[PDB]
């Protein structure tokens, strides 16, 4: 299909794109062989990646590639996508499926998204000159690893006392360690996008590949840091249970997880309260969890201390 | 970066949008070690589809994603399209190159693109009320191959007398087989927009994946064929050498090739001579190829005759 900005109702457009893929989740999907969800993972994570430029996404595309696939996996597949779709109230507006056995062995494949949006001129992110020394960084949760790190998480499981069909450690639902580490990356572009409207958002940056460490300072001006505090959060149990068994010091969680921090927006402490408000309105999670510090450029405190399970406590 | 449509002089514009990829293709680049030009397969393809929707292109993203590859590798892909996208007169607009060796063998990676474009209103492709029985088809000369029929292509070099780096078959050029048969997709879309926008291109399809047999029927009204007569343009010798090494049979060639003909048109007669004109004065070689006819519903004569080489002609 052909997209009608007019009839989408923009007065003066301008148009966001990114192209984002799932990673080696897949392989974790194609191991389990659970692939209802894959779809959410490839359209968060290309929704939640424009929605960081201030844009409302428009219509979304994928580029399905795979070496001889079951029907019934094929179809689990593009099932995802167009239900992802449906949730973060985007248009499927297209796709491709190429089957290429020479390329792929039996049973695997590798997803690339694209989606475009569109929000007005006035109302683009980052407004890099609005940030200032003392801005409070607020953090969305996230609904666990999201898609980014899984290489790591599946060397981690080869070497674990677990298997993907094992149940899935204490306190992480009655589900397999394969179902926990599926769960699909959290949409925000339906959700968030009103509290960006508000005005009041000096930048936001969706926590992908290199975690809080390397997703932070690109929307921040050269000369400012940013402080956190990982007891001012949630961390999802799944992040314990793969720091413990890999030993996993604070600067590798830092550098390759998001820690239960899916998203990070940079608000002034004036501004603070009506955030979360908006924020907890729109039915999303989120705490304050550090600051705008003058010039390592992003710190997190505690990090290990704050996820360490207590072995005296069951 | 963003795109701004205002600035590029669009008053009311329709957005056109498609994903493509090379295909197998990437296999003989990989085993040729010749990555210079499959950035331009990748972009042409993207480029060239929109075109058939009446769109100029805006703007192209890719993701590239790869087992461990040579730097040199990497760059030359990378740098490939670049150099597509300048031609093409579209902004790159992003990309991503993920690594992941647990998904790929090392040397192989794939390639997923995206590109956007926009036209007026008015200016929108296929005109399907316009077409009628006696309608032309002029056909536009493709550079070889293209980017379609290679794991065909593939097997055929396998079985064959020729290696990749043999010298390349009488009359394909002081070149090997493997860069023969990598010669890139031509790009269309800068050079067929003035003619498209002639308002006198009742349709436009690119002659993809299916070749001849499939891509037409789409710009066609339901209950309209077409009859092709392969005399009435040059066919690139590599389709012959293919044929002859494969002992293909016509309906192979026309399922799998584009046998010289890369992107068609369906003009009425009183508009045929001028559209011809248009072409040639934008540097691109066409034929009238045949007919719009009632109604299997494209046929496409004397094409092993037309393609066969005499043996008694050296």
């Amino acid at each position: 299909g052909l997209f009608d900005l007019k009839a989408a109702g923009f007065k003066d457009p301008l148009l966001a794109s990114g192209t984002d893929g799932v990673g080696t989740k897949l392989k974790i999907a194609q191991l389990c062989n659970k692939h209802d969800t894959i779809g959410q993972d490839l359209v968060a994570m290309c929704v939640n990646d424009i929605l960081a430029q201030g844009a409302e996404p428009l219509f979304f595309l994928d580029y399905f590639s795979c070496g001889k696939l079951d029907l019934s996996v094929t179809e689990a597949v593009v099932a995802g996508i167009a239900k992802a779709c449906g949730k973060a109230g985007c248009a499927l507006l297209g796709g491709e499926t190429a089957e290429m056995p020479d390329m792929y062995p039996p049973g695997e494949y590798d997803l690339a998204g694209f989606a475009v949006g569109a929000m007005e001129r006035d109302q683009k992110l980052p407004h890099l000159e609005r940030i200032t020394e003392g801005d409070v960084v607020v953090g969305i949760a996230s609904s666990g690893l999201h898609s980014n790190g899984f290489s790591l998480v599946r060397k981690i499981v080869a070497k674990s006392s677990l298997q993907y069909s094992s149940p899935a450690p204490d306190g992480c639902g009655d589900q397999t360690l394969g179902d926990l580490l599926l769960t699909p990356t959290r949409i925000y572009s339906h959700s968030l996008l009103p509290v960006l409207r508000s005005g009041h958002v000096k930048a936001f940056a969706h926590i992908t590949g290199g975690g809080l460490l390397e997703n932070i300072p690109r929307v921040l001006p050269e000369k400012l840091g940013v402080d956190l505090d990982a007891q001012t959060w949630r961390i999802p149990r799944v992040f314990s249970w793969l720091q413990q068994e890999g030993h996993l010091s604070e600067e590798e969680m830092a550098r390759t997880f998001n820690c239960g921090v899916g998203a990070v927006l940079v608000v002034s402490k004036e501004q603070t309260e009506q955030i979360l408000r908006g924020i907890q309105q729109h039915k999303e999670e989120a705490w304050v969890i550090g600051s705008v510090v003058a010039r390592p450029r992003v710190k997190v405190k505690n990090l290990i201390e704050s996820m360490q399970i207590n072995g005296s406590v069951l």
